[PDB]
C-alpha cells in the first residue's frame, strides 16, 4: 500500500522476471542508486530520492525480521518472498555505508533450477571425457572456479545422474542451498563444532558411497576427503584454483601427500560463466583473420568462422547479451599425469601434460563456443587469459 | 516409543536374515526412508510418517549409549543385540541431517563367519601359489583392495591357518573386529596416542612371530612394517592400490627404498568382491564376442564361451544376484620380480612380468568365473576400471 | 647454544646392533648387481662383491645367527661443521657435510662386513631405515 513496500514489490519482480540475482539498493550523496545483476554485470535499475531510503530499508529489513532500530551495524537474513505468481528465497544483507544503510537482496535457486548434465554446456569432445570421469566408482573429482562460476550448479547437476538409490549420497555444505530429493544433506554448524572436517569424519562411518564436499578450505578437510578418496568411495569436491592444474598443486601446498593426489585425483574441471549473445540484435561482424591467428586457432579454424556480437535492445538493456553459458576446463587423471604428480612437476608443467593429452584449455573452449556465435571475443578474453 | 522400539526390532532382525551388511534410518521432506544394503547395494525396505523419527532415533541412540539431548553433533556407538537366536552387534552412528538426525546401523562379523583358506573363492592354480606365499617364515605380504572387498577376511582366514600356538600372532586395528582366539589384538587409540606407528614399534619389542598391520596409511606404518619384515617376522599387511604391482609402486612413493622392498617383499594380493548370480533365474546369455576379443579371448574359448545373468525374481529382489564372491590377483615375488623392483621398472612393467611368470589380472580372474555363470561379465568390468 | 655446541663437540658415534651370521652354515649368495649400485657402491666394488647367510643348522638354534655385532656411524667435527652448527643449519644438512669430509654411514658400515660375512644384508637394512 505505501510507495516503499510497492517499489520493493516491484524491483523483486523486475529481478524475478530477468533472472537477475542480486538487487542493491545503494545510499549516495544526493540520492539512492538501484541496480540490478543481471548475467553477472550490475546494470541501473532506477533511482530514488533521499528521503525514500529509510521506508525502503524498513520494508526489507521487515521482510527479513531484521532490527529497524540497529542502523550502525551490519544485519542478514532471510525470506520467502510470495507474490503474484513468484516463490523466491531471498538473502537479505544490510550494510552502514557514509550515506546510510545499503541493502542486497540475493535471489536463490532451488532444486527445480538444476539442469541435467546434456545441458551443462559441454563441448562434444569435452561431454564424453567429462562423463566418463563422473562415472568411476570411486576417486576424488575437483570442481574449480571463483565464486558465481556455476560450481554448484555442476555439482548438483552430476549427483542428479549418478546418485542412484542402491547407493547412499551424502553432502556437507556451507551452507545447504538445494533440497535434492534421494541425498542426505548435512549443513557445517560453526556454533555446535560442526565443521567440515568434523562431519567429514563421520561420514566415515555412514556408509557412504558418494561424499558431496562443499568447500575444501583448511588442510584437515583436504586430507580427510582426499582419505575418502583413497579407501574407495567417489568424493566430489569444489576448490578455488585459477586453473584445472593448479587444484593439485594447491591440495600439495595444504599438507596432502602427493602420493595420495596420485592414487585419488580422478579428475579436474575448472569452470567459467561467460555471457551469451541476446538474439533479438544478434549480428554477424567479420573478425580479422589475423586477430584469430594471435589467439592461436589454425587457418582451418578461421577459415568456417563467423563472429557475432549483440547491438543492443530491450530484450538485453542494451547490453548484447542475455543470459550465460559455461566454458570448462577438464583435466582427466592418466598415468602420465599421475607420475608427474609423484614426481613433483609444477603445475605449468602437468599443465603441458594435460593438454598434450587432449585438455582443452579454458580459452581454447571459449573460441569454439565463439565461433559458435554463442559468445564473443570480447568474453573470451574478458574471463581467460594465455 | 514402543512402536519405535517394535520397529528397531524387526529391522535389525530382517537385516541379519537376510545379510544386510547396514541399515540406513534417512529422514527425509515428508517421510523416513529405510533401506538395507545387501550384496553392497541398497534396497528399499520401509517408509515411516516423519513423525516417528524421533521415537526411533531415541530408541537407537539409548541401544548404543548415545545422549539423546546431542542432535546438533554426530554420534557413534557399539550395540550388542540380543534377541532370540539373532545375537549380533552392530556399529551405530547418528547424523544430523537437514530434516533431522538419520542412523546408520552396520552389522558387524564374528571369528565363527571367517571362512577357511581353502573356501576363501581361489581358482584352482592361483590357491596353491596362495599357500605358498603365506606359508614363508618371514616377509611383508599385502593385501590391497577398495573398501568392502574382503580384505579382512582374507587376512583373518589366513591367520586362522598359520596363527598356531608355538607363534605370537599380533594385530594393531581401527577398530578391532573380530575378536579370534589364539591371537593378540590391539585397537587403535588416537585420544591416547596409539596410533598405527606408535603400536608397530612397540610389537618390536612384543618377540612377535607374526604381525598383521590393518592399515598402511602414511609413510612411517610402511617404513616399520618394512622393518618388521626384515627383522624376520611375517608382516600382513593392507593398502588401497588398484592391483596387484601398483601395490609395489605405492610402498616406493611412501618412501620405503626399493632395495627393501626387495628384501621384505614376499606378495601382493588384489582382490574385489562381484555379486554373485541368482541361482533361481539364472539364465544363459549368448556373449558379444567382439567383446570376448576385446578382453584377449583366444577364439578357441571364444567358441564355448558361454555367460549368464540372473534375470530377477523373487528370490533375489528382482536384482538378479544373492551373495557375493571373490576375485583375485595374487603377485608372488620371484628372483626376476626382486630384479625388476631394484632396477626401478614401472607398475605395468613388473605387471607383465608377473603375467609372463602365469600370474592371471582380476579382469582374467573375474573372466574365468563368469564363464561359469558364478558372476555376470558385466559385475566383473564395474570392478576391474 | 649452538655457539656453545660448536666449541665443544669434538664427535657423536651412533650405532646399531645387528645380528652375526652363525660360522657354522654360513653360505654364499650372489648379489644382485643393482642392489648394490643402489647401495653406492662402485662398479669396480661390485664385481668380486659375495654376501653371506646362515642355511640354519644344530649350532644356532634354527636361526642362522648366533651372537651380534656393531655397526657405526662416527662424525667427526672440523671447522665446517662448526660453521654449520654456528649458521644453524639441519641435522640432513650435516650429514650431507659429514658425508662430503668422508663420513660413513650406518648402512654403508653395515654393507661393508656384510660384504665379509659378518652378518645379512637383511640385518643391516633392517637396522638403518631413517
Ligand atoms: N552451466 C550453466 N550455464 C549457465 N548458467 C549457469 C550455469 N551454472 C550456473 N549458472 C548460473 O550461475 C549462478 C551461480 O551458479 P552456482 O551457484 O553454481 O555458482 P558457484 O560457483 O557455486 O557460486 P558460489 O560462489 O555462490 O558457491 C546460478 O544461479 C545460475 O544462474
Ligand atoms: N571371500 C568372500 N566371499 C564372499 N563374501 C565375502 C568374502 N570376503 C568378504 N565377504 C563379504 O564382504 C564383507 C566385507 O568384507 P571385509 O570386511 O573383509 O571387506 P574389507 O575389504 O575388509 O572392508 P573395509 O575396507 O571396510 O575394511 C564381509 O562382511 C562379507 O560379507
Ligand atoms: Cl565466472
Ligand atoms: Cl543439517
Ligand atoms: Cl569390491
Ligand atoms: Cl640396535
Ligand atoms: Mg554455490
Ligand atoms: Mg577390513
Ligand atoms: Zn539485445
Ligand atoms: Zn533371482
Ligand atoms: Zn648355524
Amino acid at each position: 500500500e505505501s510507495a516503499a513496500q510497492k517499489f520493493v514489490k516491484q524491483v523483486i519482480r523486475e529481478a524475478f522476471l530477468q533472472d537477475a540475482s542480486d538487487i542493491h539498493i545503494e545510499p549516495r550523496q544526493n540520492d539512492v542508486q538501484v541496480r540490478l545483476r543481471i548475467d553477472g554485470a550490475l546494470r541501473p535499475y532506477s533511482t530514488l530520492p533521499k528521503g525514500a531510503l529509510n521506508a525502503v530499508i524498513s520494508v526489507v529489513k521487515i521482510m527479513g525480521g531484521l532490527n529497524i532500530a540497529e542502523k550502525r551495524l551490519p544485519q542478514d537474513g532471510r525470506v520467502r518472498y510470495r507474490e503474484g505468481a513468484i516463490d523466491v528465497d531471498l538473502r537479505l544483507s544490510t550494510l552502514p555505508t557514509v550515506y546510510g544503510e545499503k541493502a542486497v537482496m540475493r535471489l536463490l535457486k532451488k532444486a527445480s533450477d538444476i539442469p541435467e548434465i546434456e545441458d551443462l554446456g559441454f563441448a562434444p569432445g569435452v561431454f564424453e571425457r567429462f562423463k566418463e570421469v563422473i562415472s568411476k566408482p570411486y576417486g576424488i573429482f575437483l570442481i574449480t572456479g571463483p565464486t558465481g562460476s556455476g560450481k554448484s550448479f555442476t555439482t548438483f547437476s552430476i549427483l542428479k545422474r549418478i546418485a542412484t538409490p542402491d547407493k547412499n549420497t551424502q553432502t556437507i555444505e556451507d551452507p545447504v542451498e538445494y533440497e535434492i530429493p534421494g541425498i542426505n544433506q548435512t549443513q557445517v554448524n560453526p556454533q555446535a563444532g560442526l565443521t567440515f572436517a568434523r562431519a567429514l569424519r563421520a561420514f566415515l562411518r555412514q556408509d557412504p558411497d558418494i561424499i558431496m564436499v562443499g568447500e575444501i578450505r583448511d588442510s584437515e578437510t583436504a586430507k580427510i576427503a582426499t582419505e575418502a578418496a583413497l579407501t574407495g568411495h567417489l568424493v566430489i569436491a569444489t576448490l578455488h584454483t585459477n586453473d584445472a592444474a593448479q587444484a593439485i598443486t594447491r591440495l600439495d601446498e595444504m599438507g596432502v601427500e602427493p602420493f595420495n593426489i596420485s592414487a585419488a585425483l580422478i579428475g579436474v574441471l575448472s569452470q567459467r560463466l561467460v555471457r551469451r549473445v541476446c538474439e533479438h540484435c544478434k549480428v554477424e561482424v567479420k573478425p580479422d583473420p589475423e586477430t584469430l591467428r594471435r589467439l592461436g586457432l589454425s587457418e582451418a579454424e578461421i577459415q568456417g568462422a563467423r563472429l557475432y556480437k549483440g547491438m543492443g535492445c530491450e530484450r538485453c538493456g542494451g547490453t548484447g547479451y542475455k543470459g550465460r553459458y559455461a566454458i570448462h576446463e577438464l583435466l582427466v587423471v592418466d598415468d602420465e599425469i599421475r607420475h608427474a604428480i609423484v614426481a613433483g612437476k609444477s603445475a605449468t608443467e602437468i599443465k603441458e601434460i594435460a593438454r598434450r593429452k587432449g585438455m582443452k584449455t579454458l580459452r581454447e573452449d571459449g573460441l569454439y563456443k565463439a565461433l559458435q556465435g554463442i559468445t564473443t571475443l570480447e568474453e573470451v578474453l574478458a574471463r581467460t587469459i594465455e
